């Protein structure tokens, strides 16, 4: 058996995905930097045996196609898989096309032709993806130009998607209704592509509510519509293919292969034929806003998260030092707090930044280091963790004014509570249950916040 450590260092993490944490890796010998996701085994519970799994892993390496995410090597330890494929610089798509400020259907049938054309070849070798979303199309690189690769083909049919709203924030718009009800096959990648499609060139989900269950149940009845105005400076050709994706009865709905067939993309993807390329103006910042919107709300779970494990991980490390603190001073050297540290790694495992004895080391030097001033031999246990715990914090925190600045598109400073009620009912956070907290943050509120009231809003949303 190899060790994926022995193979690989951690340089920094790229970011939290479906089954657990990508982290940019690099090769001891080589120097080739690799996209690493770390699944966790005991987070994420293994759906087929291991036969199965690794034969997946075989084929998926064998596989190439420039739209798919390409697999090198798989590794899997007591704790943990690994696999290990290549790394993307590109960004979300979405994140991507907000920053356009002109985007047309042959920007979109671009797109899609990619998308179509990655699951068509996957299709053929009887891989399915399940989950496919925004989120799984990366963008090569940072050009203009860069090709869509699909992250996570496969993984869905061996492991059981996370039940934490952190982790299922817009899966629902996206889910073809026969994978609610338990028989599917791969035509649920082309319904979700037809999700996608729609999203484009109107920038609303076509299966939209408040909260995740009303977005499923509209998705379960499968009845959407054309009536926005913005689909009025949309070709009938589009709204075609997008009824054949968006097509409820599987054997009925379009193949992926024959979309790519489809007289849309036809149509749109001639480099030059450019007839009639109207701005999808409306589409552009409706999908802005969609995307500010659920980043916002991703963002605000994921504080949350991180200040419910700073509870826990204070006082589990508290206990630890103090326990190895065998003189009772309040004091220790520099190898028990790394062992310590490791020992709440050992139990914690929720740190996969931490993949060896050398990670461990070099974060808490960055703490012995960032005590400011330093006297070598007796180090004040309690500060440390102030300050080994108040790194993530902020990190996860920073990400959050980020978000509520980045959301304040108009830079008011403020957020209404219309603009609450769709971010929390994106969160789903019960709506009685934010109010009342509101109206505990500010009695005298006129309905809206700043930064600093939503932030207080989250704490008292986890129990501090
Ligand atoms: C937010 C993040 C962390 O998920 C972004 N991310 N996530 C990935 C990513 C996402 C899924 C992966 C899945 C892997 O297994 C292969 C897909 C089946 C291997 C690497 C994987 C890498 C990524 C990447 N390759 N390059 C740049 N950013 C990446």
């Amino acid at each position: 058996t190899a060790i994926f450590s022995d193979r690989y260092k951690g340089q920094r993490v790229l970011g939290k995905g479906s089954f657990g944490e990508v982290i940019l890796c690099k090769d001891k010998i080589t120097g080739q930097e690799c996209a690493v996701k770390v699944i966790s085994k005991r987070q994420v519970k293994q759906k087929t045996d291991k036969e199965s799994l690794l034969r997946e892993v075989q084929l998926l390496k064998q596989l190439d196609h420039p739209n798919i995410m390409k697999l090198y090597e798989f590794f899997e330890d007591k704790g943990y898989f690994y696999l290990v494929g290549e790394v993307y610089t590109g960004g979300e798509l979405f994140d991507e096309i907000i920053s356009r400020k002109r985007f047309s259907e042959v920007d979109a049938a671009r797109i899609i032709r990619q998308v179509l054309s990655g699951i068509t070849y996957m299709h053929k070798n009887k891989i399915v993806h399940r989950d496919l979303k925004p989120e799984n199309l990366l963008l090569e690189s940072k050009s203009k130009d860069a090709n869509i690769r699909i992250i996570d083909f496969g993984l869905s049919t061996h492991f059981e998607a996370s039940k934490k709203m952190k982790d299922k924030i817009g899966t629902a718009y996206y889910i073809a209704p026969e994978v609610l009800h338990g028989t599917y096959d791969e035509k649920c990648d082309v319904w979700s592509t037809g999700v996608i499609l729609y999203i484009l060139l109107s920038g609303c989900p076509p299966f939209n509510g408040a909260n995740e269950y009303d977005i499923l149940k509209k998705v379960e009845k499968g009845k959407y519509t054309f009536e926005l105005p913005q689909w009025k400076k949309v070709s009938e050709s589009a709204k075609d293919l997008i009824r054949k994706m968006l097509t409820y009865v599987p054997s009925m709905r379009i193949s992926a292969r024959d979309a790519l067939d489809h007289e849309w993309i036809q149509t749109y993807t001639k480099e030059q034929i450019s007839v009639d390329v109207p701005s999808l103006d409306n589409a552009i910042l409706n999908i802005r806003q969609f995307q500010g919107t659920q980043k916002l709300a991703q963002a605000a779970l994921l504080y949350m998260g991180s200040k419910l494990t700073s509870q826990d991980e204070t006082k589990e490390l508290t206990a630890i030092f103090h326990k190895m603190d065998k003189n009772g001073d309040g004091q220790l050297d520099r190898a028990e707090l790394i062992e310590g540290y490791k020992e709440l790694m050992r139990m914690k495992g929720q740190d996969a930044s931490m993949l060896d004895a050398s990670a461990v080391e070099h974060e808490v030097d960055q703490v012995l280091d960032a005590v400011d001033f330093d006297k070598n031999g007796y180090i004040e246990y309690s500060e440390f963790v102030t300050v080994a715990m108040d790194r993530k914090t902020l990190l996860s925190r920073e990400r959050l004014e980020r978000a509520f600045r980045m959301f304040d598109s108009d830079n008011s400073g403020k957020i209404s509570s219309t603009e609450l009620a769709t971010i929390f009912g994106v969160s789903d956070v019960d709506s009685e249950t934010w109010k009342s907290v509101l109206s505990e943050v500010d009695k005298n509120n006129d309905g809206e916040v700043d930064f600093d009231e939503f932030q207080q809003m989250l704490l008292k949303l986890c129990g501090n």
